[PDB]
């Protein structure tokens, strides 16, 4: 009914985050804040530096999940892999159903500045929504963790997200904890 907010993601992550914590595995995750992603691409130069150092610095963990907002308009999922350097994996969910240029053009921007090479991201299937995009993203991130830490990721079609059903009451109740 209503859209979520760069704060309401931040939010549903951090509670994420408490929520795994000491997990096999929780360590190599970092969900990232989606000001800091439109920042990548900022026009003041310390504010992109700062960016890259944030999500690319020598210390930031190899599973990273990256929020794309396309500002009060819609919201996908970029998710960079770089556990092996010689072969990062990049994977783009967006649940529109008409896709639009625009949605991956910021996921590509992203990956350039994150030093990717942007044609190498996987456009993946994910639920297609049916104002939850959002919920989407959110969804997608939760699941996708999930199998991170249970180690189920890496097999075939571990990363595959067409069957994610988002619902925003669970997503309010864990933001009504906060």
């Amino acid at each position: 009914t209503s859209w979520l907010l760069d704060g309401h993601l931040r939010a549903y992550t951090d509670d994420l985050a408490r929520r795994l914590r000491g997990e096999p595995n929780a360590h190599l995750l970092h969900f990232a804040d989606s000001q800091v992603v439109t920042m990548l691409s900022s026009a003041d130069p310390d504010q992109q530096a700062r960016a890259q150092r944030l999500l690319a610095g020598d210390d930031i963990p190899p599973i990273v999940f990256l929020p794309i907002n396309q500002p009060n308009a819609h919201w996908s999922l970029l998710v960079v892999d770089r556990r092996n350097k010689d072969a990062v994996a990049a994977y783009h969910y967006d649940s529109m159903a008409q896709k639009d240029p625009q949605q991956r053009y910021l996921a590509d921007m992203a990956a350039y500045h994150l030093g990717l090479d942007y044609q190498q991201t996987h456009e993946m299937p994910i639920a297609i929504q049916s104002y939850s995009a959002g919920d989407h993203v959110l969804t997608g991130i939760e699941v996708l963790a999930h199998r991170v830490l249970d180690g189920t990721f890496d097999y075939a079609g571990g990363r595959d997200l067409t069957d994610i059903e988002p619902d925003r009451g669970l997503i309010r109740d864990r933001l009504a904890q906060a």
